[PDB]
């Protein structure tokens, strides 16, 4: 009986207080997924768990206590079982669009049978060549406008009523979307920070009276040269849902930004100057002065790169429903032409979407498209699951290069011991790569 | 004015009802930090925002649309503000754990550095060397037993009041948990899933009538072993939280759990035999049969193996605070010699955590310790922050080995569509002999009424 965390929700009712239909979650079910109860909780909360426990959040390094809290998480009297499991990705190769395609589409365990499996679950008919008995074999894949047309060999005779009407699988509509987090990167080899600039002075305290409280602020534009090689094209196809700093390898700082919905292969290099401005605030004893000191660095890296792109695609199923059995919510007899498209991959809406229909099963008003209560009395709950967990698996591609920078900045405006009681050459710091060190 | 993640609060209190000194995010506000609150919802969750709005869960690719949440995020009506920004880890390759331990206290720009100015800021008198005028440099780095000592150099004579009363840094208790999550393998060596036999037959149905209410059941015990190496001896000392599962990699479902509190270099190994049984309730028609297959496969797997181990240590700050200017609550003005030890990793009391005091410092009654207003007035906010982000930098350890793991498993029963023959009977041969010596062993097929 384990929880499914995603079925998990906060309630802020008083102690032990749950909304309607939900019950507190206990101490027990908490440790099971404590990564996932405390991954939905702010630094310092504190929640309550069945039976005067609490759980504390991830600045509390999530410790499951004795103690109270007004609000506490609860989970369904009667949660929604059979939750379809996302197995781990199937990464493919960098290389070509069409090639990426070529090896998940002629893919027979991981893409030909669960899909063929899938359109035979839902009441499809004749999923199968004529050379072969079973569901998912003897299938054509063939290129068909942008995208791949699965189907039934239909070459020869057969047996069985309408047995030439096979149902076909159109796979379409590709978009690869890159996670700037699956960041990977090969032997780093340029990878080094000179000090090129260490500028120095004084602050002086003249008055009769110790000083403080006024800040030597500093100002200069820092600096950033970039580029980068993209191995095949498909990149010329993959976008990032949202912009990103390009991540931080080493020590050497980089202040480069992917832009979104732009392809990745247009934005191979950059350059780009900033007006920082570090800040520091002395206290000086009355007639004295201060060592002060800013540093100016250079540095630079270059490594071979690889993010995941996450591939998604149309999913159209389209043939005749059996007689007699098929998942069709109003359960048609008169053998129909049926066409239907799941997305496979994010969420686009209700009607297209395999994991919203199933989680939503049991709600009537919901069922509009597919009855997958009847999918599981007729296969059985595992099987299903495991069908529609492939069906479903995460597909990434490799997005591969190489990598290169160089950026120029500032350190801290760092002050030493005082002693009883500063000058910025423009031209000098133009030349060493710091333009505009207004001080 | 930035919106901070972590300071969000969902209150399940109506239509855009917030709780006492909360108040509800506005489309705006949750823009900009979209994929913070998507990642604190359930997959369907769907939770109110200001003025109309709605955001909604993972399972809906986190959207901001119109609509009427009962629950609502909210924020507080007054916020902590400059929080501690969190810096992007800092990594260090695997080795044993001295090496390891070395490259981070006597790394300078992350390390000596940010802890000297650390110790700087809360008060400490003389944290540096007599040979440079600024604070966490000429710094002596020294072996201490199991942990670190760092401390100015002291040799010859010093100008200042005490100036030979160095403060040390004092690095201890180090530990390594690794965290699952952060598994990244090599270019697998070895993998495929092999097919090594395939059972065929077929299922008859010699009544009369169509058959439809029984099930044919396969169920056979398959071992699964795996081993796994360890290349450095930094392994022999990390753990792990909670236990958990080997991550799944190529088809070869397997089933392999590293238990928690049990040292890395203590599970090299192991083997699993598991029974499993899975069926079909074929419908089959009046004198009729169907085909059937049960394709059984050999699936090893090779690789190198990366996980990170979050590094976390004691930080203990021993020297006297200044004169008119140190941290502590009470601002001490007789220079008493003070010893202060922070938690550097996961939170373990309040008294040792700079994030806690940090974030409650606007609290009077949580002000027990060090007063960190005061260093704000002192050095300003951004400079504390940005020292305190980096003395608070994640500290990873790198730990790897190699993979390997070696399974037999079934695929699932097919059936074919029904032939006219020319209470089911199964016609399909199987070789107990052979389906033992190709690793499933108590293999049956069997017909039984189901509920």
């Amino acid at each position: 009986e384990p929880v499914y965390p995603d079925q998990l929700r906060l309630f802020s009712l008083g102690q032990g207080v749950c909304g309607d239909k939900y019950r507190p979650v206990n101490r027990e079910e908490a440790q099971s997924v404590k990564s996932n109860i405390v991954g939905m909780m702010g630094q310092w909360q504190i929640s309550g768990l069945a039976n005067g426990w609490v759980i504390m959040g991830p600045g509390y390094n999530g410790e499951i206590k004795p103690g109270t809290a007004s609000n506490t998480w609860c989970y369904p009297t009667n949660p929604v079982t059979g939750e379809i499991p996302t197995l781990s990705a199937l990464d493919i190769p960098d290389g070509d669009e069409v090639d990426v395609q070529w090896r998940l589409v002629h893919d027979s365990a991981n893409f030909i049978k669960p899909t063929s499996y899938l359109a035979h679950y839902l009441g499809y008919a004749w999923v199968g060549g004529n050379n072969s008995q079973y569901v998912g074999e003897d299938m054509d894949v063939t290129r068909d406008g942008d995208g791949w047309v699965i189907r039934g060999n239909n070459d020869g005779g057969c047996d069985g009523y309408r047995c030439g009407d096979k149902t076909a699988i159109k796979v379409s509509n590709f978009a690869y979307n890159l996670d700037p987090d699956s960041f990977k990167h090969g032997d780093v080899t340029q990878s080094d920070r000179q000090l090129v600039k260490t500028v120095v002075g004084w602050a002086v305290n003249d008055s009769d009276t110790p000083q403080s409280g006024y800040d030597v602020t500093l100002r200069y534009d820092t600096a950033t040269n970039w580029s980068k090689t993209n191995t095949y094209g498909l990149s010329e196809k993959v976008t990032t849902k949202n912009k990103f700093k390009w991540p931080l390898v080493g020590e050497t700082e980089l202040s480069i930004e992917i832009a979104a919905n732009q392809s990745w292969a247009s934005q191979n290099g950059g350059s780009t100057t900033t007006s920082l401005s570090q800040s520091v605030r002395p206290t000086v004893p009355a007639r004295s002065k201060i060592p002060v000191k800013i540093e100016l660095y250079k540095a630079d890296i270059s490594y071979p790169y690889e993010f995941k792109a996450d591939v998604s695609y149309d999913l159209t199923l389209s043939g005749f429903l059996r007689w007699g059995g098929n998942a069709w919510y109003t359960h048609p007899d008169n053998r129909p032409n049926w066409n239907h498209t799941f997305v496979i991959g994010p969420y686009k809406d209700k009607a297209s979407s395999i994991r919203y229909q199933w989680d939503k099963r049991y709600i009537p008003g919901e069922v509009k498209w597919w009855d997958w209560n009847w999918t599981i009395q007729q296969n059985g709950l595992s099987t299903m699951q495991n069908n529609l967990a492939r069906v479903l698996r995460p597909v990434r591609a490799g997005i591969t290069g190489d990598f290169s920078a160089e950026s120029q900045f500032a350190g801290n405006i760092e002050i030493g011991a005082p002693v009883p009681l500063i000058p910025l050459d423009a031209q000098e710091l133009s030349g060493l790569g710091f333009n505009n060190v207004s001080l």
